[PDB]
């Protein structure tokens, strides 16, 4: 219950500079030099990822056009953010590249710096299916419809008439996303990405059909692949830090938090027939006494 | 040229199928999944 | 002891021309539709080499 005042970084600076939260001192000893120091255990502790939240920022301009918009912009935004069991394929490693030539004939060598290059991400979301198959006809039908039609390689929607042409450009059929990977608290972001350009790429869903009357029914898992650019940097963490300001934890407790029955159902009551009745209205209740 | 051959009020994934129905050969048969269900099953009604 | 008259082919014609033994009718009401029937049992009986 008693660190070192100079376990934490007074202030975030040099390769701090721009975070958020807390970040711990380097310039302390660690534990693999000569011996480990028992004063300086408060700082051995270690960093565990967390899961990372999704952002809707944008939504395609196609959603306008059709009958309701509304619906199209709201059930985009519950997918991204509430549906989506798992999400993967973000990365931004860098990467340096060097050249050489001999220092001498003995086998050394020289080292020269070249070039520096960074990943690129391929997000990918998975889905459980629903009854009444809202994700696959949700998806099926942005391709269909806002993208190429497959017997004739025109969006569906164009067959109104009234559509303004500019309609190839990513704006008509594509959105954006920012991704947050957040403290244990959840009150601070440590990472952060915000892609765009993002629209269905490669295969679709699944869409297999089979019969075996013997065999026991199973489930649907959605995979669907994305497209996307990318952007790096301080202004996306604090873009982040804005965005997880917000969905505050102040005030709630899930401990108290009232139970979802209020009390037992109306037709449960009109019974007569369970523990309660039996002390209201079976046993005698002829008082107790000396 | 292209002006004709307008798309407005088309779409292929609403167009009906090719057939309507099953032919009038396949209904003379009597043998198969309806039929089961019209004929060959017992109907005595569902009671609790 | 007893099994429904259109289990087996009455002549074996059409594409069962030349069977020399008896040819079950594939039109008699089959297991894999809505629900087995046990009334046809007879006729499920399988082919072994």
């Amino acid at each position: 219950a008693k660190k070192d005042p100079n376990t934490i970084m007074s202030a975030n600076s040099s390769y701090a500079n721009g975070a958020n939260g807390s970040v711990t001192n380097l310039e302390i000893p660690a534990a693999f030099g000569y011996t480990p120091d028992f004063r300086y255990y408060h700082a051995a502790a270690d960093y565990t990822r967390r899961p990372t939240i999704a952002f809707l920022m944008e939504l395609p301009n196609c959603f306008k056009d059709t009958d309701d918009a509304a619906k199209w912009g709201g059930s985009l935004k519950a997918l991204i953010e509430m549906h989506s069991r798992t999400i993967d394929g973000l990365d931004y490693t860098l990467e340096v590249e060097h050249v050489e030539t001999p220092f001498g004939g003995g086998g050394e060598m020289m080292q020269t710096l070249s070039k520096v290059r960074r990943a690129r991400s391929v997000p990918v979301f998975t889905w459980v299916e629903k009854i009444g198959m809202p994700v696959s006809r949700f998806w099926n039908n942005y391709i269909l419809y806002f993208m190429g039609e497959p017997n004739s390689n025109v969006a569906g929607i164009i067959g109104k008439g009234g559509i303004t042409p500019a309609a190839t450009y990513p704006d008509y059929n594509t959105f954006s996303v920012l991704f947050v990977e957040p403290d244990p608290t959840e009150r601070y972001a440590l990472r952060s990405t915000l892609i765009t350009n993002m629209q269905p790429t490669g295969q679709g869903p699944e869409m297999r059909m089979s019969k075996d009357q013997t065999s026991s029914p199973e489930q649907l898992q959605i995979s669907q692949t994305f497209t996307g650019l990318q952007m790096v940097g301080r202004g996306v963490d604090k873009l982040g830090q804005m965005m997880l300001d917000r969905a505050s934890q102040t005030g709630i407790d899930l401990n108290a938090q009232p139970a979802f029955l209020s009390d037992r159902e109306a037709d449960v009551a009109a019974r007569t027939d369970g523990y309660i009745d039996q002390l209201v209205s079976s046993l005698s209740k002829p008082g107790v006494a000396i």
